[PDB]
DNA sequence: CGGTGCAACAAATTGATAAGCAATGCTTTTTTGGC
DNA sequence: GGCCAAAAAAGCATT
DNA sequence: GCTTATCAATTTGTTGCACC
């Protein structure tokens, strides 16, 4: 239960005969490269699928056509491999976990009133030190929407005196952004296997 | 390529509970690039 | 597409 | 060990992207 970069490529190249491995190889190492950047420098304001469609096209000479049609199958084989229950793991990125999470105290924040939050499994986002420091030493870019998939956006980490853990000398730590992924509705109820059943459709 | 319409977004409230993390060396997994 | 040695990234420790 | 994120329900304003 464990999809790396590599099974991942595979499945897709294998979904888009049409379109050489080689190439449908390219354009998930050129996605993840222009996610990366974007998070680190950005500079293109919001990244976007049409964006990285684009840059596919620009890039890779690859027909719009094609290079709109990997981008969204892109994401959606990692979608199926999550509500597998299974973890997709890119190197040079990051993984994307599964967790179960049991039922805990909640409330109305706005009332005030106990209401519980049920047991459910989320998907997670953990940027690799590759992807984290590409972030810090850039100083942070932009941001990454899909709509469906989910959002990827940079925290602000105060500056504080940390600990070596080890030696438990103190270390001077500077402010910095880290990469924060939210999942997407259609990702968290397709994951939670806790929700596959009459949805929640009522309007008063 | 350019314009619309709308559900999926971001942000905002409290607060008990869960998850992550500062340095760094050894181990293990993954990828790389030639054949 | 498979084999392989090396380089890179991740993993673990504990994070 | 300390710090950051999770999440509840609901409103207000923004926006990705399917579809003309
Ligand atoms: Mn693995
Ligand atoms: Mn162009
Ligand atoms: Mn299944
Ligand atoms: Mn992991
Ligand atoms: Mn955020
Ligand atoms: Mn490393
Ligand atoms: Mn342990
Ligand atoms: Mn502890």
């Amino acid at each position: 239960m464990a999809s790396t970069k590599s099974e991942l490529i595979e499945r897709l190249a294998t979904q888009q005969s049409h379109i050489p491995a080689k190439t449908v190889e390219d354009a998930v190492k050129e996605m993840l490269e222009h996610m990366a950047s974007t998070l680190a420098q950005g500079g293109s304001g919001g990244l976007t699928k049409a964006e990285m469609s684009e840059y596919l096209f620009d890039k890779l000479g690859l027909s719009k056509r094609d290079a709109k049609e990997l981008v969204e199958l892109f994401f959606e084989e990692i979608r199926r491999a999550l509500e597998n229950g299974e973890q997709v793991e890119l190197s040079g990125f990051g993984n994307f976990d599964l967790r179960d999470k049991n039922q805990r105290p909640g409330r109305n924040p706005k009332t005030g009133e106990d209401i519980p939050i049920t047991a459910r499994r989320v998907v997670t986002f953990r940027p690799g030190q590759k992807l984290k420091s590409r972030v810090e030493n850039a100083g942070g870019g932009e941001r990454i929407e899909i709509r469906g998939f989910g959002s990827f956006s940079l925290h602000y980490r105060a500056p504080r005196t940390g600990r070596n853990p080890k030696t438990g000398d103190k270390v001077e730590l500077e402010g910095k952004y880290v990469p924060h992924f939210k999942p997407g509705k259609e990702l968290r109820d397709r994951a939670n296997i806790y929700g596959g059943s009459g949805h929640h459709h009522h309007h008063h």
